[PDB]
């Protein structure tokens, strides 16, 4: 059966090379620091901030909170954004969603700096994605393209099917594996395709993050690809992935859900934060 | 043979509604105005932008001249730009290409202020496309999907084939045609791309934009299917496009270029104005 892409391991792999990077950072002069804007207080946000700050711990950056309460004005939750736009320890952060609803988001998100934009989710990076300027990339993106070529899974020339056009996922991974650096040929798929199957039947890989619970089957998968578990839904049987377990008879390669590319994406908003103090 | 995708009647469509939203621009007192930056002596530019001004004066959009000599400073040019951002009379403005060579053509781009943004080539502007958020939008892209639309073409479950990933066509135009409010399946081909005909093959909607003379020919392409011919490449018997004369016979639709899609694109900059300036 498929060969598991492990990505907690591949997730420790890479947070070795970056406290050895930090280390660097940090005899250099200066210490990377990854900032968080926490507004409110949803346990999720709550959880998934404490999380990131966790990993910056592991690896030696340094953790800068802000986090304020669910009824600050937009004039507060402005001058914290230019405090870390400005701040010099800051090296990158992001902003925890959803906000308080009196607040605007998305003036929210594009009042950051670009060059703060440990996400690589500001629009403005995402554009310098679209026009070839090299910038800050969405982490989720980055650790499928890595996830795959740490197993020496070709994309240059690859087929890939990708399925879901969320803004942070499938929607920017079109746009990253298209690149000349990458160069796969990809059908971008969602819930508007008519015969999924047909398509994804042709894959050398299947990117499935559209977060519908074991959608992927192993009848709409080619046999030997590579297939990227990424999606997740809420189930009356817990949190559940995008591919059915009966994949793993026929694909060459699966990344499970969870221990797949959850972990990546964590360890890729960390290396985005070490390279832009390496760009510095 | 095919039905010619001919532009001109739906250009005149899109001047009549342009016309009308402008008029209620100017009863509110907003007068739309387009500004055109030009460097230099390319007579090609020159041309185009005093085309760009033709067609503002027939729909009542005014026109912001700044020509400027070939031997400017960046400072000057930085002047410029921040003189057409800072103009009240400004709603939308073009950087006309190429620039003089001495001067950094993508730093220039990119302090254009992406709420005066008329192509809606900003990275800022190119990001919302990515994210979701209202804004000028590449005038090719949105000419391609209201052609088709207009000629009654299916878009919503459409397995769209674009040939090419030119970072103003065939890149934004797979972002455009994966919204929600487009909701087609979309195989990004380039030159990287091999077995190109089993893909195009399959598509309802083939665009042909990589530059590369005569590349789509009738075998590749399903019988009445729609063809969208944008690519153009210098041969020597001169300028020919993608698409091969022979695909005229199966096809159901085909593009001219010129012609076809161009009008439409020129019509789409005066929208990203209209737009820019009833969004306000």
């Amino acid at each position: 059966g498929a060969i598991m892409l492990d990505g907690k391991a591949t997730r420790d792999e890479i947070f070795g090379d970056l406290k050895q990077r930090v280390a660097a950072l940090d005899a250099a002069g200066r210490t990377p620091g990854l900032g968080t804007i926490l507004v409110g207080d949803d346990p999720g946000s709550q959880a998934y901030v404490r999380g990131k700050h966790a990993d910056c711990a592991k690896v030696g950056i340094t953790s800068i909170r802000r986090d304020l309460p669910a009824d600050i004005s937009t004039a507060t939750l402005n001058e914290t954004i230019d405090e870390l736009n400005a701040n010099p320890d800051c090296t990158g952060y992001i902003v925890q969603l959803p906000l308080p609803k009196h607040l605007d988001e998305n003036a929210a998100l594009e009042r950051v700096d670009p060059a703060k934009d440990a996400d690589g989710l500001h629009p403005t990076n995402l554009g310098r994605l679209v026009l070839g300027t090299p910038a800050p990339l969405p982490c989720t993106p980055r650790g499928i393209v890595h996830l795959l070529r740490r197993y020496d899974i070709s994309i240059a020339g690859a087929h890939v099917v990708v399925i879901g056009r969320g803004v942070t996922v499938g929607r920017p991974l079109g746009l990253l594996l298209t690149r000349r650096s990458e160069n796969a040929t990809v059908t971008l798929c969602h819930t508007g395709t008519r015969d999924l199957p047909a398509l994804t039947r042709q894959a050398d890989i299947v990117v499935a993050a559209v977060g519908v619970a074991h959608l992927l089957t192993a009848d709409m998968v080619r046999p030997g690809a590579a297939v990227i578990d990424v999606g997740v839904s809420r189930t009356d049987d817990g949190l559940v992935g995008d591919v059915h377990p009966d994949v793993w008879e026929l694909a060459g390669h699966v990344s499970p859900n969870p221990g797949g590319v959850g972990p990546l994406t964590r360890a890729f908003l960390l290396t985005n934060v070490v390279e832009l103090a390496e760009r510095r």
